[PDB]
């Protein structure tokens, strides 16, 4: 059930049902940091598939045998399509260049291509991991290329679609709640009116701006390092390889990938991952506020604010009979907190480049992909399992709004804020309504108050 | 307008005649124009340098320093320590990472003030030489870390812990005062089962008690002083016993248990103790965020919020929303909490980036630690005196909110939770009281026996 | 010693006769004693308030404000904006989370200075009333955010970007100057293949160019002003057109493309644009950490380091290690970089903690954003003028380090990597040159043809 | 291959080969945030096993049938021993109280106990998830209890043993290198001498202090919330239950667990997790410095510092023939960066408690366990695969040290620092040695220099 491969350190049993070789087994022995939970994220593996596919096709221009190139392309496609995920056992906590994973990809594509050409697994015949699959490449330019492909795909496939669904659901609710006049709260204190639609329009703008911020952080993610080789010079690669590989990846993905104009900047730093993480960090601040507001507006049902009725997805507590909780708000705010921590991890990695290579690469892409996936998935879940089903408690909203002492703000231009403040202070002290306190105080008539104090008229400038 | 003329190996320098600093300091002001006066080395570091140079001058008498000179250095150093010469320190945090510029600034000011006391000429280095006398047996590499730990320890003992002690005592007083008031608990922000306002406040008391324990637990390695390590930690060109004598002198002058760092390489190459102390203040900030934010929300209204607490009014109300008054001390405290968390990340990045024999992020690290300690201390005093001590319970409102809670039916769980859930769901749907006799699970007399909030405050 | 007497609803207040602030400001100094003078509201916020109140006064003439009063408010506001009245702002960042105390401080100072210009009595609110005239059509809730964005935009355009532009141009000059010098690359800190010192520096140039692009990309939503939202964003008790006219007036006064925020609820309830701008400065800090740290290590020695660069000497050497000179500008820059990263976390925590219609972490958020922008700007100028422009290449040392590198045998990969690895391993073990003819893989003439560093700088 | 269970929302197919029930399947449908990578960490599941075992035994004092109690204890033990890991499919990104996981544990222990008593899976007969397995408990007090048990075990079993191995290996090297005189570097510049043993003693102290800091952060992790129930009052639990459960967990683990003196503090906040994360954050700063120093000291072999020879564990690069890299230093520094980010995630969660319950619990324990595991595993790997095999390049060290211009510091007390500075400046400008420059300058004789400038004599105070 094992074959035998060798490196300069000894012989290695390799499971016969695995496409990886001696370098990968050696790497599993040397980097036992975290369990299977710490394995290189799938999107990086798939991006390596896309990248090696592109390199194999392009390398035909620079002397790669079409028969071999074709088999490498088919094997690479299987990696990209997630058919060979079980042949990647290596953790994030490896070489800072992601060398072990590049070798893992080179070995798996080599042996799968060998199998397709009816060769012997482990023979490197006729497909050699270094001479064919890694031709014109280093880990130094391929791992960054895989990071940017993986990041771009996760943003377009998961993060932005998630935020789009949340935007559309919040906007629907904004329109639905456009007529409902509620009380504003500033410093958590009773303030002047606004519509529940107006409050929700704030959330809509925040999510719209989140998608703008993420798109604004993508242009330099579309720059691929492929062609820089060891130090960015492109030593032992051919003129045009960098441009052709980038164009091939753009064609394969339908995303506007281009070669990095400066390969030194592309290898020595991952400032684009720090930039993208920063956009997701801003998104996390927006989502924390939206989810926390909805949590508190839905609080009660009796001794909270109780302005919103949130959908019940789970049965109530057995220890507090029938009690139901804003559980999607909790999942979203926990994700928001995680993204903020991930961002600091990305920042520390990004700041610690040395000369020609930043060697924090696996850690940086792990945190960026984690944040993008969590934000995308949480946005869908928060939308489908909370936002779309939110109802307004119109009776309660109307009571809380009408009872607010700060409706006397409407009397500011009519009787001055000194007299308005006396009415509010007196009504508060007496447990009285504003109307009767103003009549008893003799600042206006019952008919004047009913003309000057209409919530419907306090929703815009005059 | 009045300037004297000093020289360094780079040229002549105009030095204001009314300043005790010299050529090294003026040169440093020309080379490090990063941030305005707001970015000047914090006063506690300057004062700690005063204490340290005072200790070194006295101790150096054992190692050949003229008592006449030593005495004048001690008097001038004491003036620095007492904050009499703060205007003679114009240098910013954003200087050499060893804090060399500030050490030289201290050496020059003490030198010229001592010269003045001995009737010499300012700028002459006669008879008190900044390097040969004031900096004798020392480097910036061991003195700046010594000043950091002295400054940090004094700020913790004089500002941070006294602030938290006042907050602890005020919260504990309120816990006792509110021990009889039964309110409704909130979990997930939802109506929960009863607890006393005293019980809720006892949580806050424990958090502040544990904050003080955490800060004290982070101090033992702050009491380790680098003084004696000189350039790289070997103690090259310093005398045997100097390290122990200077530490003992600082302990005697401050009444704090300062000792020489057992490993001077660890003391110069890293400031892990500042990262540790920042971490304690970071935990404290999480506790204070929770306490201040809870009190903010419990005080919300006065009508369309929770309105359980009445917070003292310290300012007149808004003119834009007439008479509106806000939990302003809660805002100051929660903004401070957020600042401490950011400061902690700055300290961590500095702490992680030591190179070989010297960490050269020293000024940035102590600035953030002193900022956090000062803000936490001052905010704790202000939050205590201007909010906590004056908090009142809205007993009428609390009683209504608690009695009306559907989750009082939890008391019926051991008596009759399936049936309890039906009562709560029905009462909720009907806008009825837990009347809902109608369901026929108990008599009016049984409900009055089985549902007493007074009995739901403990295990049985 | 000279005091006048003002009143609020809480009592009488002594106000220094030589101060333009009033009862609200003195009350605020009594209630918010958190940090010393170092924690005072940053000057750029005060100046931005000057610009904003100037704009409001002029625009308010359309909505019934007496031109005589309006004119005096405009002159007094201009003095605030020009930094003539900085001593009349004693309030700290750690106040109300809306920045209400500072808005009142601005309203009072402009009121009393305008009163003085019109020959009235200081403290009288006659004929210029702080609330009725200077604060007309406004709340703190929409004015403080407006001041934050004006202050942030001006600091970015006047300090941060000019600083990075100088650094970009200086690095680019050096890139061109060093375009012919072939050095050894380092990956994992290990000896790698050649690149030019110009190529390495072109990396730094791109990083700074992209930093300026990132900051500019983060500005569009900073140009959105909240002015017109008043209390909760509805614009209650303000006039139609006021929001657009005030934004257009600020744009005209500053020459920056300020516009009214399309959604005033988003503008009051959150400061996501400050979190976005802080994020751009956070990325910039990662770029500058790398550039400054690389130059620090490349300049290391002069004998037992890398010693590829000769950094300008700006200070005299150490007296403790005679003549020793250090990369002090690199230390100032990397300490600033670490500070920006911490500041960013403070901004993020504040930004995440909005409640309903108002985020009340406003002063803390703008303090951290302005701190980061100022430090990055000033450090970029200082690092440029006092280090980068004067950097020299040690061509003799660079040439030795590069020619002796075992990884020049990489050039032989396409000619003869198994054989290339044997040559490197043998030369290393023997302390020999790549002589190692002995292995017999090529002739002395073939090696001289196949191994030219000049040919290893590009793809073929 | 499926049985059928019901909740108030519909019928649910439950795989017959799974011990979880309707609440768990419902939770998998409602919380699709991240894949299997985001599943509740195993140590939390195992800690739930220990906790439910303790509760079942103790509950016999308060009316739980011994027959049932015994079966619950056996099933709980299987969870604790990691025999039933595949029956826990729920993610971290659930209810902030960890309610879904508590229910998952209650269901699995219920059905496994039912199976042991020959009952029908899904019947809740005779072992009821709520009435028996969750007896005297809430999620609010059990999830915090599981967090502290999991955290304490990870610290004692993984983190501290890892740091102990690193401490001992660094101390061995300190002793081994005690005679080797190298050049100190301050600001990265050539400084005065110290032994390689002295430099390594710095690292030893940092790791010793790391273990002290972690132990100093444990006392409040040993406080268990069990007994607080819903809000901390202990409503619907029995007097003595809190103390007995804590004592039982202490006995089962051999760790000094005690009941939290204040259950309000224990439910409303997780300040102890923030405290422990802070200790691991300080540890990360220490390990960043140690790993980065060793990386740079091992740099070359020719155009770096080259003072250390690091063990080769992998074959050299094929693109740069024979090039070998400090890969364990990279794994360690990437872990250090991750711990710093995790710490910010923990801090944000810890700061955001509301009234009687902090609902960031799963996110906080995930980050704490991640940091502890990574630090522990990286410490072992860095020790075994780098530190124990480090050699000194004595020839190179001796050259770099003897050539340093700052050996003239030894002449400070003999000829004053002004004359010493002239010698250094002149020798530098002339490319000369200190000795001959001092003779040519005429500040001392060849015999005086050889007496006054001995590196052996510059290693201590005089
Ligand atoms: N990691 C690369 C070499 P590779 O491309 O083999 O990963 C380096 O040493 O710089
Ligand atoms: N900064 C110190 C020496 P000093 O004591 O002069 O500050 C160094 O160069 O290592
Ligand atoms: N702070 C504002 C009002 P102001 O404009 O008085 O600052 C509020 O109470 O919402
Ligand atoms: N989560 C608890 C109830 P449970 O114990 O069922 O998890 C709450 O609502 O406070």
């Amino acid at each position: 059930s094992f074959r035998i491969e060798y490196d300069t350190f000894g012989e290695l049993k390799v499971p016969n049902d695995k496409y990886y070789g001696a370098q990968t087994v050696r790497s599993t022995m040397n980097f036992k940091i975290g369990g299977v939970t710490e394995r290189m994220p799938t999107p990086v593996i798939k991006a390596f598939g896309i990248l090696k596919r592109a390199a194999a096709e392009v390398n035909q221009d620079y002397g790669l045998d079409p028969k071999i190139a074709n088999a490498i392309m088919k094997a690479a496609d299987e990696v990209a399509e997630g058919k060979l995920n079980d042949h990647f056992p290596l953790v994030v906590w490896q070489t800072g260049s992601g060398t072990q994973t590049n070798m893992n990809v080179n070995e798996v594509i080599s042996n799968r291509a060998i199998e397709m050409l009816g060769g012997e697994l482990g023979s490197k015949i006729p497909v050699h991991p270094n001479d064919h699959v890694n031709k014109s490449q280093s880990s130094n330019d391929t791992f960054p290329t895989a990071m940017h492909i993986a990041a771009a795909i996760e943003v377009h496939e998961v993060l932005l679609p998630g935020l789009q669904k949340l935007h559309d659901a919040l906007d629907a609710k904004s329109k639905e709640f456009a007529q409902i006049i509620k009380i504003g709260r500033t410093h958590t204190q009773d303030a002047v009116p606004l519509t529940l639609g107006q409050e929700f329009s704030g959330y809509v703008q925040q999510v719209k701006y989140a998608m703008t911020r993420i798109k604004a952080a993508m242009p330099r993610i579309y720059e691929l390092a492929a062609g820089g080789t060891a130090v960015g010079t492109g030593l032992n690669t051919r003129i045009g390889f960098a441009e052709k590989v980038a164009a091939k990846v753009a064609a394969l993905t339908g995303l506007p990938f281009v070669t990095a104009p400066n390969k030194f900047e592309a290898l020595a730093a991952h400032d684009a991952l720090v930039e993208l993480s920063g956009a997701m960090n801003t998104t996390a601040c927006s989502l924390m506020k939206i989810a926390n507001d909805i949590r508190f507006l839905g609080s009660g049902p009796r001794s909270g604010l109780g302005e919103l009725i949130l959908p019940e997805n789970e049965p109530g507590s057995s220890i507090m009979p029938g009690k139901v909780n804003p559980t999607q708000c909790e999942a979203m705010t926990m994700v928001a907190a995680q993204v903020m921590g991930n961002h600091v991890a990305v920042t520390v990695g990004g700041s610690n480049g040395h000369f020609e290579l930043n060697v924090f690469k696996p850690m940086m892409i792990k945190n960026v992909l984690h944040s993008a996936r969590l934000l995308g998935d949480a946005s869908v879940s928060f939308t489908e399992n909370c936002v779309v089903g939110i109802q307004a408690n119109t009776e309660r909203i109307n009571k809380l709004m009408n009872e607010s002492l700060m409706l006397v703000t409407a009397l500011n231009p009519h009787i001055g804020y000194d007299k308005a403040a006396k009415i509010a202070k007196t009504a508060h002290k007496n447990g009285s309504t504003l109307k009767e306190t103003a009549i008893e105080l003799g600042y206006l008539t019952a008919e004047q108050f009913d003309e000057w104090v209409k919530p419907k008229d306090m929703l815009g400038p005059k």
